[PDB]
C-alpha cells in the first residue's frame, strides 16, 4: 500500500509531535505514576527480585545458576542508548521493550531477561513501571552478588510506543564504516547526534573498530562513544571493569544458527527472538553475540579478579567457536569455571575492548590505580553505575522512593533548596511594574525569558529556566543568547532584584531565576496591552539560583541551541533543512504542532528574533501581541521568491505592484507551504481568531516557562 | 534516517488507530463544530460565494469570466474519492486539502480553486469548515449558473491530518494496468476496496481504458467505478452529463511544461503546484489534464446543450495540443465560445467517456430520455449531486442548517421518527431482569448486540444498531450473524417487547432496536455478576425500528463483516493477514489500540465467537467478565505452535508436560506477539487490573453501542 512517505520521502514529518497521545495510552487521563510508585512496597519487590536471581527457567537456563550477569547487561543496555547531543535514548522511558531497540543485535537475548521479569511486573502492576523495573533489577543483581550500590530512584513512567529517534541512516544491521550511509567521515569522526559505532550497537564493536582487533584503536572508539554518553575516562574504566567482573559472553557455535530477531519472528514466538538451531539453543549452547569469554574466577560474585587477570597475564589473539576475535591468557591454568559443567574449567579470556583498559596509556593509569586500590574501584563503579542509570531522569525533584542518595552530584545540574518565603501575587504585580518602568522593551524581556527557558529538553529533562544558568558560563556567552544584549538585561534585572530584596522583611526574597521569567511575563502582558487586549500571564514562583560551581561548563555545552527556529536562528549551515530542525526543537520542548505554530507566530511579532532580524516579522506593529504573522503570511496578494544572494531567504512582493513587503526564511515560509502546517496557520489567521491566538499564545508561553518545574508536579 | 517501517516492512501498523488526537487539533477540547455552524449566516456566505464566481484573479484567470465550472469540478473531486467497499474517501472530512489528495494528478489546479476560497474561509473562520465550504461552493456555482439544487446540509467538521487509506499499491502516478502492482486481474476485475482505474485518478481515464479511445469499452470502466461509488446507471449518466454542461478542460500545450505537484513543489510556491512553463502558464494557456474540450455553447449557463451536441453530431477522433485523444464534430459550425478571446469560436468537442453515454446500449437509453426530457435530466442530476456530495455524511440527524431537504431518501438508510415517551431507568432495569429471566444466555445476548452494533463504520457513518436492521434482509442472513441462533434470540426479545409495550399506559413503548442493545447490556451486567462484580452498564434509549421497505438490500451488502476479529471470524481466505484486518475493523469502529485490546479480550471470554469456536477462549469460566484472556495469553508456562492442519491456527501446550491447554488464531496471538499490543495486554493481565479491565470493557462496549447515536450529539 503506497503511502505519503513513499511519494514525498523528504517531506517534513509532524507525527513525531503527536506521539504519546492519550489515544495510545492504556492508563486513564488522571493516572499519576509517581503516586502509584510512592505507595509500592519497594522492599517486597526487591525480595522477589533476589529470589528470581537463582530461579532458573528451562527455556533460558541461568549461567552458573544465577541470572545476575544477564540482568546487569540488561540494565546497562537499557541505559546505554543515551546520547548527550540530544538527550534521546537512555533508560528513562523503558524503550528497550519496543522497536527498534528490542531487536537490535546488541540486545540479543535481552528479550529472555525481560520475559523472566514478567511474573514480578504482573504481581506489582501499575505501581512499578517496566522502565524502573529494568534498572531496579540491575541493582538487585549487583547487590545479590556482593556489590553495594550507591542508591536508586524510581519515577521513570512507562511509554506506550516507540520514540522517534535518529539512530543513523544505514540500511544494513551492523554495517561497517565507509558505506553509502556511513556514520563516519574524516579522521574517524562520528556524526552527531550518534553515539555508537555501528547500527544496532550500544557503544563499540567488542572485536575492535570495524572488527579489527587492535585494543589501542578500540580505546579511541570507547573514549569517543562514552564521552558522547556523558562519561569521562575514570567513569568509563570503572563501568567496563565493573560490569565485566560479572557473568560471561555467549558464542558456543556459528552465528548462522541464530534466527529472526523479535520484530521479524513468527507470531508463535510470542514476543521473543533469536531462536537458535545450535544444539539445545540455550544454556551451555547459548549464542548471543558470538564471543565466548568469561572474565573472572567467580562470575557470580564481586571480586578484584578482573584487574588481576588483565595485568597478571599476557594475551594472545584467538577466535571463539563462532569465529569472532577474542583473547586468551598465555600459559595460564584452567582456572575459570564453566557455566553448567562442574567438571570443566577454562583459561582466562578477554575482549579486545577489555585490553583497551590496559593498552591505552590514559586508561592504563586508571586501571592500575583501581588494581592497586580496589576500594577506589568499588566506589567509582558504584557512582558511575548510579550516573549511568539516572543520567536521563532530570532534576532530583523527580526521584522517588526510599533509596534515593542524599549526596548531590554535579551531573544532576543541581538547584539549591529554597529556604525562604516566596513572593506572592501582590509582590509579583509590584515587580512587573518595576520591570516595565525600567525601560526594558517587550523584545528584550520576551527574548531573555525565551533564552532562559527554551534550553529545556524532554528527552533527558535537562535545561529550563530553573537555576538562572543564563547568567553563568557557558549560557551567557552563547551566540543565540545575544551576549551583549543579555548582559544589559541581566544588569537591569539584578538591580531590580537587589532593591526588592533589600526592602523585604522576614526572609522574603526573589531569585534572579524567577525574576527573569516574571519579567518575560510582564513583556507578554505589555505586548498584549499594546494590541488592545487585557491579559494576565500566569506565574509560579519557586525557582532558585544555582552557582557556577554547580554548573559543569562542558556538560552544559550540549544544550547550546545551534538551531532555534523560534528565534529564526541558525548558527551555521547544516545538512538538515531548517524546518526539520524546527520540528526537532519543538519535540524536545514537548510541543504539539498547534503549540509550535502559535508560539512561533507570536515570538515573531514580539521581537524575539536573534539580531532583530526582520525575517518573518510580518507585522507593522512589532511588540504588539497579534495574529499578524498568520494573516500576512497567508495573504495571496503577496508572491514569494528565493533571493539571488541566499536560496534560503525569500522576498515577499506585492503581486500587482512588485513592491517589497517582507522577507522570510524557510522556517517562516514552511507555515504557508506544508499542508498540515498551513491548515493550522489558517485557524490562527482567520477573522474570528485574534482572541484565540492570544489565549493559546499565553498558554504555550506559560508551558515553556514551567517545563522544568518538577517541584510543582 | 532509517525507521521501524524500513527494518520490518510487514509489521502491523497501529498508528492508524491514533490519528486524530487532541494533540494535532488546533481547536480546543470543547469545540463543537455543529454549534458554530448553526450560528453561521449561511445566506451571507452564499452571497460572497456568488460574487466570487465572477471576480477573476490574475494569478488564475477565470475561464469565460466565471469560476463556476472549476468549482463544480472541485466539489465533484472532493466527493468523488468515495468507495462503498469501506466507506473511505468522500467529501465528509475535507481531505482534498491534505496529502496525497491535494497532489493527485486528477486534482491538478484544484489547489488554485481552494486558494480562491481562502478570503471567504478567513472571513467566516471556524463557523464554516473547509469540508462544508468545498461542497457549498459547488452548490453556489450551480445556482449562479441557473441550476436549481436539491439542497445542502452542513456538518462536516474539519480534520487536521491525512486519513490512512489504501489507494492502491502502484509506485508510479497513473500507471497503466498490468504492471507489477496491477489493480486489475482476470477479466478486468478491479481489486476491492478500490474504485478508480489508475493511481491518482477519481474514477476513469478520460481518453479511454489505459488510454485506448474506445467509448464502448470506456463505458464498462465508468459503470464499474461508479457502482463502486454507489451510483447506478441513471445517476451516473445524470452526473457526467450534468457536470459537463459546464466549463472546459485545459490542454493548451504539452504536459511536460507542467512542474511539480504541490507536495513536491518548492516552499516559495506556498502550497500551490503544477507551475507551467507554457506561455503565460494560466488562463488561455492553462494546462491541467491535457485535454482541450469545451462541451457547450453556453459554458457558464445550465442548458440541455450537452445532449443536443452528443446526439446532434457525428464524432471523429482527434488530438488535443498536448497530444491526448478526444473527439470533434467536423460537420459543425464554430459555435462554442473561446474562454478568453471574444473573436474566436470552436467546434463542439467531447471526451471518449462522454461518447460512452451515447454508444453503450444501456447508457444510450438513459441519455436519450434525458435528451428528450431535460426536466427529467435536471431532476436526476439535482438528486444525484446531493447524493454524491452527502453520501458519507451519515444519518440525517447530523444534517445542519436551513437548506436541508425534507425528502427522506432510501440511500440514507433512514430511521423513523420517534413520537412516544421513552423508557426510563426503572423500566430499563425491569427489561434487563425480564431478559435475564427468559433463559437467554450471556453469550447469546452479547453476540446479538455485538452483531447489531458492530456494522457501524466511521468512514461514512453508515451502520450501527439504530433501525434494528439486524432483523431484516440482508443482515439477518449474514453468516457472521449466525442466522438460526439470531432468529431464536430475536423471537424471544420480540415477545418480551410485546408484553412490556402492551402493559404500558400513555404511549410509552420500547423499540426492538433499543431492546437488542439493552439486552446486550443485561448480558454484560450478568457476566460481571458471574465474576462477582456488581456493575451497571449505561444505556441510552431512543433508537427506532426501520422497515424492510426503508432498507435497500443491495446497498447494505457492503456492510457485511467478512472479517471480524472481535468474533474470531473470517468468511474465507484473504491475501491480508487476519491481524491486519482486525486493526482495519478497529479503525472503522473508531477504536484506539487500548480499546481494541480490552474489547477483544472481554468478547472472547463472554462467548462472542461465531460458531462457539474455542479459539482464543482462554478461560475456565466462560460467560464471566474477567481478564482471563490476558493472564492466560501472557503465561510463559504455555508454548505455542502452528497446527499441521492449518498454519493460522495455533496450539498452546504446557511447556513442561506437553498437555494441550488452548487453541488460538492469529487474531488471538498477535496480542502476545506485537510489541505494542503485548504492552497493552500486560496492563490488563496484571494482578491489580481486574477493576480496570471491567471498567474499561463496559466503557468501550457502551461506546460501540452508541456509535450511530447522532440524535444524542
Ligand atoms: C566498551 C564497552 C563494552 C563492550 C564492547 C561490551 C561488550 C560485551 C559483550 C560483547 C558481551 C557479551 C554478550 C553475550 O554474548 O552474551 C557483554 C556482556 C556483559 N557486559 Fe559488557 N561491554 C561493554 C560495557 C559494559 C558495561 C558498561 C557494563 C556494566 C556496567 C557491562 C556489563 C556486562 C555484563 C554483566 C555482561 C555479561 C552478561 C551475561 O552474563 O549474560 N559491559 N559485554
Ligand atoms: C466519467 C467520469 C468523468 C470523467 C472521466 C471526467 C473527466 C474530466 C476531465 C478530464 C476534465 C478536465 C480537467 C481539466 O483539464 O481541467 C473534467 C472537467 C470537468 N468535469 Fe468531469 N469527468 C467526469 C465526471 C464528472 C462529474 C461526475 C462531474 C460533476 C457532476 C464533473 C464535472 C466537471 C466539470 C464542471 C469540469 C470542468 C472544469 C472547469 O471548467 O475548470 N465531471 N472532467
Ligand atoms: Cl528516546
Ligand atoms: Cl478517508
Ligand atoms: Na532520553
Ligand atoms: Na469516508
Amino acid at each position: 500500500g503506497t503511502s505519503n512517505r513513499d511519494w514525498w520521502p523528504n517531506q517534513l514529518d509532524l507525527s513525531i509531535l503527536h506521539r504519546h497521545s492519550s489515544l495510545s495510552d492504556p492508563m486513564g487521563k488522571d493516572f499519576n505514576y509517581a503516586q502509584a510508585f510512592e505507595k509500592l512496597d519497594l522492599a517486597a519487590v526487591k525480595r522477589d527480585l533476589h529470589a528470581l536471581m537463582t530461579t532458573s527457567q528451562d527455556w533460558w537456563p541461568a549461567d552458573f545458576g544465577h541470572y545476575g550477569g544477564l540482568f546487569i547487561r540488561m540494565a546497562w543496555h537499557s541505559a546505554g542508548t543515551y546520547r548527550t547531543a540530544d538527550g534521546r535514548g537512555g533508560a528513562g522511558e523503558g524503550q528497550q521493550r519496543f522497536a527498534p531497540l528490542n531487536s537490535w543485535p546488541d540486545n540479543a537475548n535481552l528479550d529472555k531477561a525481560r520475559r523472566l521479569l514478567w511474573p514480578i511486573k504482573q504481581k506489582y502492576g501499575r505501581a512499578i513501571s517496566w522502565a524502573d523495573l529494568l534498572i531496579l533489577t540491575g541493582n538487585v543483581a549487583l547487590e545479590s552478588m556482593g556489590f553495594k550500590t550507591f542508591g536508586f530512584a524510581g519515577g521513570r513512567a512507562d511509554t506506550w510506543e516507540p520514540e522517534d529517534v535518529y539512530w543513523g541512516s544505514e540500511k544494513i544491521w551492523l554495517e561497517l564504516s565507509g558505506g553509502p550511509n556511513s556514520r563516519y567521515s574524516g579522521d574517524r569522526q562520528l556524526e552527531n547526534p550518534l553515539a555508537a559505532v555501528q547500527m544496532g550497537l550500544i557503544y563499540v564493536n567488542p572485536e575492535g573498530p570495524d572488527g579489527n582487533p587492535d585494543p589501542v584503536a578500540a580505546a579511541r572508539d570507547i573514549r569517543d562513544t562514552f564521552a558522547r554518553m556523558a562519561m569521562n575516562d575514570e567513569e568509563t574504566v570503572a563501568l567496563i571493569a565493573g560490569g565485566h567482573t560479572f557473568g560471561k559472553t555467549h558464542g558456543a557455535g556459528p552465528a548462522s544458527n541464530v534466527g529472526a530477531e523479535p520484530e521479524a519472528a513468527g507470531i508463535e514466538a510470542q514476543g521473543l527472538g533469536w531462536k537458535s538451531a545450535y544444539r539445545t539453543g540455550k544454556g551451555a549452547d547459548a549464542i548471543t553475540g558470538g564471543l565466548e569469554v568469561t572474565w573472572t574466577t567467580t562470575p557470580t560474585q564481586w571480586s578484584h579478579n578482573f584487574f588481576e587477570n588483565l595485568f597478571g597475564y599476557e594475551w594472545e589473539l584467538t577466535k571463539s567457536p563462532a569465529g569472532a576475535h577474542q583473547w586468551v591468557a598465555k600459559g595460564a591454568d584452567a582456572v575459570i569455571p564453566d557455566a553448567f559443567d562442574p567438571s570443566k574449567k577454562h583459561r582466562p579470556t578477554m575482549l579486545t575492548t577489555d585490553l583497551s583498559l590496559r593498552f591505552d596509556p590514559a586508561y592504563e593509569k586508571i586501571s592500575r590505580r583501581f588494581h592497586e586500590n580496589p576500594e577506589q574501584f568499588a566506589d567509582a563503579f558504584a557512582r558511575a553505575w548510579f550516573k549511568l542509570t539516572h543520567r536521563d531522569m532530570g532534576p532530583r525533584a523527580r526521584y522517588l522512593g526510599p533509596e534515593v542518595p542524599a549526596e548531590v552530584l554535579l551531573w544532576q545540574d543541581p538547584i539549591p533548596a529554597v529556604d525562604h518565603p516566596l513572593i506572592d501575587a501582590a509582590d509579583a504585580a509590584e515587580l512587573k511594574a518595576k520591570v516595565l518602568a525600567s525601560g526594558l522593551t517587550v523584545s528584550q524581556l520576551v527574548s531573555t525569558a525565551w533564552a532562559a527557558a527554551s534550553t529545556f529538553r524532554g528527552s533527558d529533562k535537562r535545561g529550563g529556566a530553573n537555576g538562572a544558568r543564563i547568567r553563568l558560563a557557558p549560557q551567557k556567552d552563547w551566540e543565540a543568547n545575544q551576549p551583549e544584549q543579555l548582559a544589559a538585561v541581566l544588569e537591569t534585572l539584578e538591580a531590580i532584584r537587589t532593591a526588592f530584596n533589600g526592602a523585604q522583611r522576614g526572609g522574603k526574597q526573589v531569585s534572579l531565576a524567577d525574576l527573569i521569567v516574571l519579567a518575560g511575563c510582564a513583556g507578554v502582558e505589555q505586548a498584549a496591552k499594546n494590541a488592545g487586549h487585557a491579559v494576565t500571564v500566569p506565574f509560579a514562583p519557586g525557582r532558585a539560583d544555582a552557582s557556577q560551581e554547580q554548573t559543569d561548563v562542558e556538560s552544559m555545552a550540549v544544550l547550546e541551541p545551534v538551531a532555534d527556529g523560534f528565534r529564526n536562528y541558525l548558527k551555521g549551515k547544516y545538512r538538515v533543512p531548517a524546518e526539520v530542525l524546527l520540528v526537532d526543537k519543538a519535540q524536545l520542548l514537548t510541543l504539539s504542532a498547534p503549540e509550535m505554530t502559535v508560539l512561533l507566530g507570536g515570538l515573531r511579532v514580539l521581537g524575539a528574533n536573534v539580531g532583530q532580524s526582520r525575517h518573518g516579522v510580518f507585522t507593522a506593529r512589532e511588540q504588539a501581541l497579534t495574529n499578524d504573522f498568520f494573516v500576512n503570511l497567508l495573504d495571496m496578494g503577496t508572491e514569494w521568491k528565493p533571493t539571488a544572494a541566499d536560496a534560503d531567504v525569500f522576498e515577499g512582493r506585492d503581486r500587482a505592484t512588485g513592491e517589497l513587503k517582507w522577507t522570510g526564511t524557510r522556517v517562516d515560509l514552511v507555515f504557508g507551504s506544508h499542508s498540515q502546517l498551513r491548515a493550522l496557520a489558517e485557524v490562527y489567521g482567520s477573522a474570528d481568531a485574534q482572541e484565540k491566538f492570544v489565549r493559546d499564545f499565553v498558554a504555550v508561553w506559560n508551558k515553556v516557562m514551567n517545563l522544568d518545574r518538577f517541584d510543582l508536579a
